[PDB]
């Protein structure tokens, strides 16, 4: 039963700086793999390491890059060639075409047209097997590139082996950071050379220099295959060698099979039927993208116990560690998805977070590998609390709570996105002022508020002191401090307490991050009713939502000076100011449920799923962002979305398929039957849950886990009476 056939790793690779259609590369990897491998079309150092329209491949690279914007670390490449032994990354490059390329999560193949060589790779979590099919030539070589900024290489002929380490990175690493790699060939070298800053040196065994490389070679018969076993570690050569054992004695075929099995095992936890081939492809591609980040950053020791290099303090320590995710993106639904279908995995991740705190002093917000300065918010709180509240509990709860509290009153000395920048003002005034030299104050305030709700939630659960509990309950209401009654919008506010003037609701950035007031105003995940109230009741609230879609996509970019890609992405979709291409607004359509008009959510949700996602190389409508934008589709296609992580609630949308089945780790299954689904029939007329009638606009975690059947009768006309009753509404803090 194979779902991998639907996965297109090229989806999102046809992106450019001006317009993102995903900004992804073909991550050939195991789920959450420590090391990813990709064909490399971009020049060394370029965030866009693989682009669909590129003509040439210049290497097969080990990568850890989460985003072109964030860039890479622990990176080196290998490239087979023929003819002259050349190290230069342009001269070694080869034309190829996509019709001569086969990309799957577990297997990658391509024909290098200028060398007449076929390259195949199959990876494990930490290692990979390459098989090079050479033409007949007296001069066949393999180039190993350690990249620049200080690297090391060494050839061991008596073991047909090349070892080295690479260090080029993009920040967020300890001074001693290194990636140690080992490469074993099954064919003896007739030619060997190391490379030292572009210089080829035959028979010099070893280089320690800015940019080390190696070239080995031999005579090849037509069709002769040479295999290279490769692995790496962030710990040591000894450890890299241990990692190499993941390959066993397997060949390309056997490893591919194991990787396929591995992926089907996770993709198969969600079976969908009764859709068209585009939908299958969009859906599983998205699911695959949701099982990559954060990556494992731990390695197995002699006793099979997890240990890790600390990207926070550079020691090697026992226990789990993961990295390469930005919580500002992924708290929204990516991690919620893990808690629903892959809690065993998130348990490891959560334990990793505890270690991050122990080793770093803070919980991370953006980590690649270590703390990096990107985005805003203290959403690690949502990640941590949502997990706990959903049954994924770390062993050290004392430490968890302390960590949470620590982050409310500290900001990292060098990485301002770690901890709460502006906490002094926030704690004192109730908001982060628009005029105190802290940017994106309004976005910070709104998210901090939701964060504090999460802390309140956990604190209550821990039966902490009333004074504590009350303090966060109070701070959860801070979003009110930025609400402008006249505009009905969230708005920047001065320290002196006056709202900021001139006010441009359509201006991006400044008070907000990559969105304007019309996008950020909806960021009250824990208290939609509270928001509804400030706007003057649900009717006015719905009017307000509706105009998001109804107005042209006009904008003010003065804060950026140029039409950044996320603005352009909005303009072209012709859906008003609904910028689905970016994270802040992604939950918004579901808010219709809270105002007693679920049918409007049903209508627009189906719009988005039909129009904003296609299965091709230009498949997404904005940055994919480490699973967030993909998992949005995954949830939404199933029919529900975790608007407010930290509750046990998935707010109801509309299911895309005629049947979906979930297999939870607990052994139960849940079937969602929508036999009458169609392109036309995207309204929910009625719903029953194991035979009971279900008029609510949400489902509960514990209920889903019990399994059974949900029936959804789809219709082509909205049902104006379902889900308008007050007990149908999802959670709002104000109602508590
Ligand atoms: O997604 C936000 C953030 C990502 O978290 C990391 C890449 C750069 N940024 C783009 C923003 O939209
Ligand atoms: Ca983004």
């Amino acid at each position: 039963k194979d779902w991998t056939q639907y996965v297109n790793p090229l989806m999102g690779s046809q992106s450019t700086f001006e317009l993102s259609t995903g900004n992804t590369y073909p991550a050939i990897a195991r789920p959450w793999g420590m090391n990813f491998w990709t064909p490399q079309t971009g020049k060394m150092g370029d965030g866009w390491q693989y682009t669909y329209t590129a003509n040439k491949i210049r290497g097969f690279k080990q990568t850890h890059q989460p985003s072109p914007w964030i860039n890479d670390y622990g990176q080196f490449s290998i490239m087979p060639i023929v003819g002259q032994p050349v190290f230069d990354e342009e001269k070694r490059a080869s034309w190829f075409a996509h019709k001569g390329e086969v990309a799957t999560p577990y297997y990658y193949k391509v024909y290098l047209a200028e060398h007449d060589i076929v390259t195949e790779m199959t990876p494990t979590e930490r290692a990979v097997l390459f098989r090079f099919t050479f033409p007949e030539n007296d001069h066949s070589y393999v180039v190993v590139d350690a990249f620049d900024k200080g690297s090391y290489i060494k050839i061991i002929p008596e073991e047909n082996k090349i070892i080295g380490y690479t260090t080029r990175n993009s920040g967020g690493v300890p001074e001693n950071f290194k990636n140690y790699f080992i490469i074993e060939f099954d064919k003896p070298f007739t030619y060997k050379a190391t490379v030292e800053n572009g210089n080829l040196q035959e028979n010099v065994a070893e280089q320690t220099t800015d940019h080390a490389g190696a070239i080995i070679g031999f005579k090849t018969r037509k069709g002769e295959q040479v295999n290279a076993r490769i692995a790496s570690s962030f710990i040591s050569f000894e450890q890299a060698a241990a990692n190499m054992n993941e390959l066993g004695k397997d060949n390309i075929e056997q490893l591919a099979q194991k990787g396929k099995d591995a992926w089907n095992q996770v993709l198969g936890k969600i079976e969908v039927e009764g859709g068209n081939l585009d939908q299958y492809r969009t859906f599983y591609s998205c699911l695959y993208r949701s099982l990559l980040f954060p990556r494992k950053f731990y390695e197995l020791d002699a006793n099979g116990q997890p240990i890790h290099y600390s990207p926070y303090n550079g020691q090697v320590l026992p226990g789990y560690m993961f990295t390469d995710t930005g919580f500002w993106d992924t708290f929204r639904c990516l991690f919620p998805l893990l808690n629903l279908m892959y809690p065993s995995v998130n348990k490891e991740m959560q334990e990793g977070l505890i270690n991050t705190y122990l080793e770093s002093g803070f919980f991370p917000e953006w980590a690649s590998p270590g703390h990096r300065g990107c985005m805003v918010g203290n959403n690690s709180a949502s990640i941590l609390v949502d997990a706990y509240m959903k049954g994924v509990k770390v062993d050290d709860i004392k430490t968890l709570y302390e960590g949470l509290i620590h982050g409310t009153e500290n900001v990292h000395p060098e990485v301002s996105s770690t901890g709460r920048l502006g906490y002094e003002y926030y704690n004192k005034l109730g908001y982060v002022p628009y005029d105190v030299k802290i940017n994106e104050n309004a976005a910070r305030t709104l998210e901090y508020a939701y964060d504090d709700w999460c802390i309140y939630r956990l604190a209550k659960e821990l039966k902490r002191p009333k004074k504590e509990i009350s303090l966060f309950a109070k701070r959860a209401m801070n979003y009110k401090n930025l609400f402008d009654k006249e505009s009905k919008l969230m708005r920047g506010r001065n320290e002196d307490g006056t709202f900021q003037s001139p006010f441009s609701p359509l201006k991006w950035g400044d008070a907000f991050t990559e969105g304007n007031s019309w996008h950020y105003t909806w960021s009250v995940f824990h208290d939609p009713q509270g928001l509804i109230d400030l706007m003057g009741g649900k009717e006015m609230f719905v009017t307000m939502m509706d105009s998001v879609f109804a107005v042209p996509p006009i904008f003010d970019d003065s804060y950026y000076g140029q039409v950044i890609h996320e603005i352009r992405e909005m303009t072209v979709m012709n859906m008003g100011n609904y910028a689905h291409g970016n994270q802040p607004i992604q939950h918004m359509i579901y808010l219709y449920d809270y105002a007693g008009q679920p049918w409007k959510a049903q209508y627009w949700l189906r719009q988005v799923m039909d129009r904003m996602y296609t299965p091709g190389p230009d498949g997404y409508c904005g940055d994919e962002d480490n699973g967030q934008t993909s998992a949005w589709y995954v949830f939404s296609a199933l029919g529900f979305y975790p608007v407010c992580p930290g509750t046990d609630e998935y707010v109801m949308g509309t299911p895309l398929f005629k049947k979906a089945t979930l297999h939870f780790e607990n052994g139960n299954s849940l079937v969602i039957d929508a036999p009458n689904n169609s392109t036309e029939n995207f309204y929910i007329d009625s719903m029953s849950f194991n035979g009971a009638d279900h008029t609510k606009n949400y489902l509960r975690h514990e209920d889903l886990f019990k399994g059974g059947t949900i029936k959804v009768d789809m219709s082509n006309r909205p049902n104006l009476n379902r889900g308008t009753k007050e007990e149908d509404m999802p959670y709002s803090f104000s109602k508590e």
